[PDB]
């Protein structure tokens, strides 16, 4: 089952517990907390379907509201978990080595910690100091420095 989509049997409106709440690029919010609970009330307190939301994840619809049923309500990668941004701006790149942490595919490798994980904040507009940035095995971002992300997106980790 790699689709990520999740359906929903019944008309029960959403109820979301034990969650972060992080403004994203669009009216959805992504989730940081890495255990989640979901519930469906549809008439009466009973609840009827749980499933489970990893971190990183963007709902399709808010919460509290009734979903008609037979729709996804929250949408993620199945296979990567991305890391959201703290900070909205220019992407601060700190120790950018080429040809040793570099990996052509724009998209490139950040580092590797067997052929060496330079931790800097998300700057504000072009290179303003404002939340340290863990880059593990195999780490990669597609957004070089100057981008001016905003915060809640995230491009492809590529897990190791």
């Amino acid at each position: 089952a790699a689709e990520s989509s999740i359906q929903v049997k019944n008309k029960g409106s959403i109820k979301l517990s034990n969650v972060k709440s992080v403004v994203n690029s669009s009216g959805k919010l992504v989730i940081t907390s890495r255990n989640t609970e979901l519930k469906l009330i549809d008439e009466f307190g009973r609840t009827k379907e749980s499933y489970k939301v990893p971190y990183g994840a963007v709902l399709a619809k808010g919460d509290g509201e009734q979903v008609a049923g037979g729709e996804t309500v929250a949408n993620w990668d199945p296979h990567t978990m991305p890391v959201i941004t703290e900070v909205s701006g220019f992407v601060r790149f700190t120790d950018m080595i080429d040809g040793q942490t570099i990996t052509r595919q724009s998209s490139l490798v950040v580092l590797d910690s067997a052929e060496r994980r330079p931790a800097l904040k998300i700057v504000d507009a072009q290179g303003n100091d404002v939340a340290q940035y863990f880059l593990p095995g195999k780490a990669i971002v597609q957004l070089e420095d100057g981008v001016q992300i905003s915060s809640g997106d995230t491009l492809a980790r590529i897990p190791q």
